[PDB]
């Protein structure tokens, strides 16, 4: 309880990409003591939850682990500004365009 | 009053994610030194009360208190990119489709 | 006047918890001598007038002056998407759908 | 002459709030040797033209003549979060119904 | 290419009031040995490029050979609310009202 | 493989300027041992993959291959409310007037 790097806590900010993040969720996961697949609930799922949710709203779609080469073109998506280039008409056509509800 | 770190003031950065803040619940508690049900109204309810009203809206939807794995996957998108990503899109449909008043 | 931190102005900032905010208004309610019931329109009603729109605009709501323990539920909103939620979720249709005015 | 922040320009951020920048220029005033008098047309009037268009709009709306209390009253309306929140219901309403020109 | 602050890499945050960056672009101009009419190019053009597109924008509207008061006095709108009362909200009317098109 | 800062990672903050991670680019291409014509694939290729998706859709815009001076030009539209200014205006059309979709 409370103990720190071992991703339990690992967290990707709004703002912060995920490449960036990926270097805490893998950084930090050096200073835990495991196996590489025990380190895939992570590098697949904590990657996938903490991370920033345009991680969420990307891996959902692009799919969870991707590739560091995949999930890091897509999740470069991930972004203030960076994302609002993509997600900001995105959650626009969710309402009228392509995804309206009723 | 004003007591630090015993949860009473421990509280969901706006735009820190329901993990960040969840974190900041736990590891903080260990410096809490408290009873377990006692921890459970902060681990429950604060955790639903003082943790940024996204993951509020949301805890109600999972129930209040969930195990925070469930708190914690629907609670991601709470953070910023995922409340933007999805709330903007349903608060806005809520407003003219889903819940238009009157 | 002018003085430091009477509460004549303590600041919360546009996105700073309420509970955080209070905090500041709270400490330097101690820097300034006031009787409690002094402090009273310190806390009820400055509070209320020179803390960051997002609870001001709650607190006339709930009344100025509403428990700190109901305030501190309606000033739980203040916070990026925890805020805009509901005051997009509000502001959104009072335009348009529930206070479209003419 | 005209060094920097004689009440040349002191300017206001965007988010940083009227009290914050307010307490800055009459620091700054200090920073200039002049009548008291003569400070008190450059905290009426240059104030108000180089300060945060959030608080020179409302500057204008209360009118000049507002005690600084009650300037920063109507300036506590300023912020990212904070004059947002009340510029989505009064600015985003003024394109929509409020000023909705031709 | 990369030289330290010879204008062509001096630049204005986002946020950053197109004053407080104009500080810096100066006081590096001043570093900069260049003749009145070449620190002219680095106010008249560099200026507006390197400056936080709230501005740029502006500049072009006030059009180079303004004098730097004038394109201040238009930049104090620069910034997050700041700027996003008078331009946010000009996007908004550049959508709905005055630059709908088609 | 991998190494750090040898373009293979650098990254663009998705807030960070275009101009600014250039030069974190550029820079560290010194601390990368290659070829000019190698760094030029870098510096058109890779510039354009992981610098702040707000240049990727600028630089495709542009064309790959436009000259640092006409990327930088466009992305000085790089930024939070810098590229929200435009972009905010594009991608809230893209979903209405002039890309809607079906
Ligand atoms: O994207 P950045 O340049 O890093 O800064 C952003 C941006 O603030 P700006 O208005 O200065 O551009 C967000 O603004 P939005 O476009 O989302 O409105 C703001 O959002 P809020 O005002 O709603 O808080 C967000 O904060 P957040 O990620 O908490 O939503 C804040 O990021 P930082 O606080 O991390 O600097
Ligand atoms: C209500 C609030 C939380 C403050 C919010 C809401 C929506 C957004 C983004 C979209 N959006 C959606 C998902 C993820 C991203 C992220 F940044 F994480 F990549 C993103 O940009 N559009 C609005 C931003 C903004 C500011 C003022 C004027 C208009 C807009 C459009 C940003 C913030």
């Amino acid at each position: 309880g409370g103990s720190p790097t071992s991703i339990l806590d690992i967290r990707q900010g709004p703002k912060e990409p995920f490449r960036d993040y990926v270097d805490r969720f893998y950084k930090t996961l050096r200073a835990e003591q495991a196996s590489q697949e025990v380190k895939n609930w992570m590098t697949e799922t904590l990657l996938v939850q903490n991370a920033n949710p345009d991680c969420k709203t990307i891996l959902k779609a692009l799919g969870p682990g991707a590739t560091l080469e995949e999930m890091m073109t897509a999740c470069q998506g991930v972004g203030g500004p960076g994302h609002k280039a993509r997600v900001l008409a995105e959650a626009m056509s969710q309402v009228t365009n392509t995804a309206t509800i009723m």
